[PDB]
């Protein structure tokens, strides 16, 4: 369920909704979050 976006921090938002680790990379218009690791 990859979230549509263009830029970071589009990505961030719902990325943070998810889990608060928002340090995701925003790749082929897809949102991949990496996760607390």
């Amino acid at each position: 369920g990859d979230i549509k976006c263009s830029g970071t921090r589009q990505c961030w938002g719902p990325c943070k909704k998810q889990t608060t680790c928002t340090n995701s990379k925003c790749m082929n218009g897809k949102c991949k979050c990496y996760g607390c690791v």
